[PDB]
């Protein structure tokens, strides 16, 4: 994974000869979904396109389509309401009373009518509580048919252990992407049109994502802050915002991943507390002539998140024709005063409840700086809403938290009070107890998510996306094959 | 000239087998200049090396070939001072009485004497009186020469008229490189290796160039203040420092020589006093805080150049562990306070005398801006000479003043008070003669500053270079065929 490795990341799905077939494709698989006529079949021909994740394409198609859809079984009910959920549409969550008696028994023996009842379980807003019976009941007989029956040719099972792992509406579209891109070839009803179009557009995109990667890593290498987790920090956005026309924010975006995850590490493991303070305080004044009083170590990284920052709101400058440097700056100036906090009380020895964590960290997880620049990325601000606004929205605060608890599950083994710990120390409870607590605050703060709908809110669809995928790919990261799956080698045409 | 245009260029001249065929020829090449034995010979293919622009590959062998010659006639008493001049040895003026009596009349039949006479004559120091006899002399007898003697097959009279134009220790070494390997071939001499190494290193130099530009290119298209002069601020750096191995200074160089270019426009073109006190001030002042004051035209400008000189004062930070923005900041300080004096002259219809407008200039137009970035890129500051300089060099001024000169001698036409004016003010002369006034201030310049040696100085000899490049690429700039010629097509191999 060195440098030069980045630099040498090629492939050939790239031109105008591949451009001119993936449109070819494109408009043969719009004319497949729009001339289905069997509305279950074309429910079914949806969640095809978009588990091999073309969804980004035919968007508008769908939600014509699902405004077709406003008899069935198990299966196809909750293909239906999961298809509904998912596009803003509102469907009652008491469609299930027609699969009760508690939930039917011989639902176990309707193995793939469960796991559509599974999958479209967490949908469930916050309140729903015959969807989380479904989740519930719907995780036992899934459970239940793994242990039940090494076969590399047996799809059922397959498919229901990449539910149980996480479920359509938690995973990333790129990881799903190439998984239901190998899975399809196996199925005896695959369509081949549909298959290449799939395998054509992953390559693109693949490649466009690698030159977004190389684009990175040569803005890394020349920060000399390596002479190093880079590509880990790509594969946020990988998971953040994977569509090919937002390259640059998959460019910018990605460098506050790598310089939070570089000054996380000045505080968490670097700083004695007057360092931490100059630190703080150099980069509240915000002034390129505050960089001698920091020692000698500190400059290089103050002195880069400082041009970076200042390159952030030159981009919204030059973009938008707004200066928006000041809540770029604010948004570090929290960030940092958070971070000494926390390590005031990792040097006073402080070990807070559980209440005191989840109220600071959720700020010093990074959050709030990259949700700002995604709002600076996909808003207007010229416009009344944003010059009103900016004097906390609830979707940034839901994204955070996830994002923080989904960190802290992942990195409580390798790094370690964190949320785990915190519980263990309000509640007694040994460490399994916890981190089954925790995530249980996960999937509540997924369930009240649910409700801040996608494509018609307060704030842009693309900023939702950021949001919702924040937490997904916070679910992912912290979960070397399948990166070089996403990134290196496409899938073989 | 497009954006996509400059992206468009390409050249096979780059790669190992390349680079391989260069190190061969350079070898080859090597051992030829090092194997003559002939002493004149051995002077005049070190001559043909040099004109060739190969000099830069041969700096030692030159140099230690040269320390064996510390008979002839005036071409070769000619052409072994001018070359002992150029490598810093002292050989005094005063030997070439053995040519007089003034100056011998046979001189004028010696058209080959007379033209290396001519083009040793501009190696004079300031206080050389028979070196400057020598000049006007072959300058005569040159003019004399060409008007004596369309034939396409005539070498001394392409030579002469060359030299004439401008001569060798003042133009630049790309376009000499160009022209003279053109010349070569027309030779009955000729030596084909010789030849075909100097075909290769300047293709695959124009490789690194075009790569350069390219770069800058990109740089300046993000900046989005063309939604335009970029090639003509990378002949700049063509001019100024053209080795490879210089790639980085050409990509940052050439942006001061963009933004003086804006802000010059600024400045003389677009603004009113009031606006121009704020941009002077809000420079003065350097936060990012300080682009709400500036009208909305002046942000985006002001803001790019302070992110593009942080990210200088960034690059020195981390190449050579030192803080010089404080020093960035003082010389756009003082070049925005002498332009916003200009300013003031221009609205209140100030005409100075050429005393004040020489004594005010050489800052404003950009000079001691640039020589402070080569400074700070060729020049270890953690030593005790830089630490204590930084408490005015005269080579500094000695270059900037001929950028002045050579910037209103060329400019004066399309853009006209400046030097040429101010002179038909004070003495009243036609504007003729107060160009000829201005050129022979140009001729004083340079012949105070061959006093400054180039390769043991009180700065690095790269420093020295860009000075006197600086002057050269100066003369040339303001002298679209030759730009395809040094830039978009190599030379048929």
């Amino acid at each position: 994974w060195s440098f030069d490795f980045i630099q040498s990341l090629s492939t050939q799905y790239k031109g105008e000869l591949y451009t001119s077939r993936l449109n070819k494709l494109e408009k043969d698989v719009k004319r497949i979904l729009v001339g289905e006529e069997n509305c279950l079949a074309q429910l079914e021909l949806i969640d095809t396109i978009q588990r091999l994740g073309l969804s980004y394409r035919f968007e508008n198609e769908i939600i014509s389509i699902l405004k077709e859809k406003f008899n069935y079984d198990l299966y196809a009910t909750a293909l239906q309401f999961r298809l509904l959920r998912q596009y803003g549409f509102e469907v009652p969550q008491e469609i299930f009373n027609n699969f009760k008696d508690e939930f039917k028994a011989n639902i176990s023996n309707d193995i793939m009518g469960a796991l559509g009842l599974y999958e479209a379980s967490f949908y469930g807003k916050k309140g729903e509580s015959i969807l989380d019976e479904a989740r519930i009941f719907t995780t036992k007989c899934l459970k239940n048919y793994i242990e039940k029956n090494d076969d590399d040719n047996n799809i059922i099972a397959l498919f229901v252990n990449h539910a149980l792992e996480t479920p359509l509406h938690w995973r990333i579209n790129r990881l799903e992407a190439r998984w239901f891109i190998e899975m399809y070839q196996k199925k005896k009803d695959m369509n081949f049109t549909l298959l290449e179009f799939a395998k054509l557009d992953f390559n693109m995109l693949q490649s466009i994502h690698q030159e977004d990667l190389k684009h990175l890593s040569r803005w890394w290498e020349q920060s000399k802050l390596g002479e190093d987790r880079l590509v880990e920090a790509f594969l946020w956005q990988i998971g953040v915002k994977f569509e090919p026309q937002f390259s640059q924010f998959r460019r910018i975006s990605a460098r506050l991943y790598v310089l939070i995850t570089v000054i996380d590490d000045i505080y968490d493991v670097y700083g004695t507390l007057e360092e931490l303070e100059l630190f703080t305080k150099a980069i509240e004044r915000w002034d390129v002539k505050a960089i001698n009083e920091l020692p000698e170590y500190m400059r290089m990284p103050f002195f880069f998140l400082f041009n970076t920052v200042n390159e952030m709101g030159y981009d919204t400058l030059t973009d938008k024709n707004f200066i928006n440097i000041e809540y770029l700056k604010k948004s570090w100036v929290v960030w940092s005063k958070y971070q000494l906090e926390e390590a005031k009380w990792f040097y006073s020895g402080y070990k807070p409840t559980l209440e005191e964590y989840m109220k600071n960290t959720w700020i010093s997880v990074g959050g709030p700086i990259i949700l700002l620049h995604a709002y600076f990325a996909f808003t207007n601000p010229l416009e009344k809403a944003s010059i009103k606004f900016l004097e906390y929205p609830t979707i940034f605060h839901l994204g955070s938290i996830l994002l923080r608890l989904e960190d802290d599950l992942g990195t409580s083994s390798d790094e370690m009070p964190k949320s785990i710990q915190c519980y263990m120390s309000d509640t007694g409870v040994s460490e399994d107890e916890a981190r089954e607590h925790i995530k249980f605050l996960i999937m509540e703060t997924w369930k009240e998510m649910n409700k801040e709908m996608d494509f018609n809110n307060y704030f842009s669809k693309e900023v939702v996306h950021v949001c919702k995928n924040l937490g997904r790919t916070a679910k992912f990261i912290y979960l070397k094959g399948h990166i070089s799956d996403l990134i290196i080698n496409p899938i073989p045409m």
